């Protein structure tokens, strides 16, 4: 006679607590900091002796101005960061790979992220996983990962690759660019669609910038933070 | 225990009477408010440096008129749309991907929705799955994924590419199109007849954040009152 | 001691509840409206632009005349409907696919209904699935679909398609054609027999309509119904 | 519980109980009111352009004269019916498939049944599955579908073709004809020897309604005494 209750108490507290999460989102941060742009979002070059680059000039705002929002149309569109201002990238792609010649069935990936004044910022390498002809998807695996192979081959070819904290650009520079070129052989890239580059504005605070960074644990913590309290505080 | 029951009952309860009160909204939602263009109602204009393209030519209703529906007819016809007030579409599509080229099992689908004054407006690209030549359904994909192989090559072979609340389209532009090219080789698309593009409208957001919070708010309660009424009665 | 007595009132109500839903369709339908006419009973003739296409010309029967019937003799004999009624076609085509090339495995059928004056009224497609030499039937699948292999093919390799309420064909017209052209390759179409086309009347009553399209779903309900009601007023 | 064990009761004694009064009603079913011509006493001519053909003239018994019987002698001998009292065909034949083409096992029988003043009264064809190279028994196959590979060959491979109440055939005609062609490659046919076409009597329905209501109502009796004894007293 009493879950029912608990129930609405639920469905009272949980959205006031996302309420007032948000709450906090609006004052503690200008709720238009971060800005995930889409690698789709830069202009592909390819190439040879560098692999897919993509760069994207940037447009400087004024302070006072709105800010801008770098929507997911996928059509090329200028980086959108205030002029006066440091910001710390996060480097978010995941990509398959895949090669018509069995040379290899792992490689090296060697993403470059240069500024333009043409002159380096990080590089790094990831040992990513790369299909190959003789790679057949075995009966379990379907059973297991899933009965849709993309999903499969999302849980088992897929290799995410996280850069955070390992980048800093100022607007006073422009055209960013990051290239991928794997480096043992020729590799076909297929870049997932839901890959960017989070551009944080890298506050002079350790916390709020470790909130930002961890969006999604900060979701978990906070509303479960927001429940306990209002709940122990009724009971 | 009552609160891992509860939420357990909820997560199982949510999905059917969900579904019914969508489709009771839906049976609210306006043939006029809301239209679904299938895709093979377009005109297809197949090609080599680009994909197989849609294209479909638009007709403006003047106000007054009832908005008629795109029938089910598979024949090529016009696009209804309202004089000015904006539409926001859906693309959902899904199909197979096959080939003989024997690439292997991956590949990219690369998306470009136009319109007419000739000019882009939505581009992603989707990793899709294709059939090859060394690929046979074990007995065992047969036992569990339903006795009729195009069941199994529909739990498993099929990419459902959901593009939802991306694009808008202006009723004075005409002639949409659509295309969808395979980057890495030259595949043979089947699409899956049910697929198309939903015409939304993409009406005043005041009204929809209410009709959200109106939506919700009932979403909340019915599934709420069921689960509760059943719950404590299976307790 | 009363079991018996409820298998006596299950032989006299059921007989009698199909008797009173047969006297149900002797009063609400004409009992003549709708008519099954297999595709074997037109005028097959193969092709390579198009694929095998099934046409049969349409004698319009004059208001009084009874109604002929479209015997399965599967010999060649023309539709009869009322030369000033609507009619709304019932595509129900069930097939095989095979091919002796190994070349690809599934397939896309493509479905066009003409009527002439020459004129398309529908066109749709359906992915099938195909046989092909590198198919083999695993001893798993011959204990668990059936012993028979025929029975096998039936339950795994045929492909129903049903097309509903899609189709609407006048009197006034003549020669009704449907082709089938598999699209991607030549393949080979063994229609299974049972396939053909109810041609409806298409009531303006929505209830009385979508009885007439689920007729095995009306046998059950309508048949239900009867025996609660009886067994409810005899208890 | 009561129903559910009734119903299944009644299900598991049906079959025996049916099947003996069907014996039952066969020795009352006149060997001159019913004939079994085995369809090795036709005249078998193989063919190309056309598939192997049966044809067997006829003789007709003016009345007063005992009807003869068909022998099983697998001799050619005339067909023997009334002067102008209609008879009503029941082809079933049954056949395994067998090629070394390497055709895939599947494919499409055509069987047309002529007659004769050159003229044709039935046409279907059936879906049939053919032995091929590329075919063996498992060990799993031998021990469930009984030790002895014929059988094995009988309950999986053979293509019971059942084509009941469809022909009916004037004894004023003479010379009827089968013919069993096969569509998509040339294969041997091996016709299993009780094959035939049997001949009914198309008497007068109001005989056989009447008759139908004798029979149905025999049935039910019959089985219902049987079952409703048992099962009281096993209860």
């Amino acid at each position: 006679y009493i879950v029912v209750a608990f129930l609405i108490q639920l469905l009272i507290i949980l959205p006031l607590s996302i309420l007032i999460y948000h709450d906090f989102y609006l004052r503690l941060l200008p709720a238009d900091s971060s800005n995930v742009v889409p690698l789709n979002t830069f202009n592909i070059l390819n190439g040879v002796q560098f692999g897919t680059k993509f760069f994207q000039s940037i447009k400087s705002i004024p302070v006072g101005t709105d800010l801008p929002q770098t929507i997911d149309n996928g059509l090329s569109q200028l980086i959108p960061m205030r002029d006066n201002m440091e910001y710390k990238l996060d480097l978010n792609l995941q990509l398959y790979c895949q090669s018509k010649t069995d040379h290899l069935n792992l490689d090296n990936l060697l993403i470059d992220v240069y500024r333009g004044p043409d002159e380096k910022i990080f590089h790094t390498s990831r040992p990513i996983v790369c299909l190959a002809l003789t790679d057949s998807m075995s009966p379990q695996e379907i059973e297991q990962l899933g009965p849709s192979r993309l999903d499969v081959y999302d849980e088992e070819w897929l290799n995410t690759i996280r850069i955070e904290d390992k980048i800093s650009l100022e607007s006073s520079y422009e055209t960013i660019s990051v290239f991928l070129k794997t480096e043992i052989a020729q590799r076909n890239l297929i870049i997932h669609p839901e890959s960017g580059i989070k551009f944080r504005m890298n506050f002079e605070q350790g916390l709020r910038n470790l909130m930002l960074r961890k969006r999604f644990l900060s979701y978990i913590i906070g509303i479960s933070i927001f429940h306990c309290i209002i709940c122990v505080l009724f009971f």
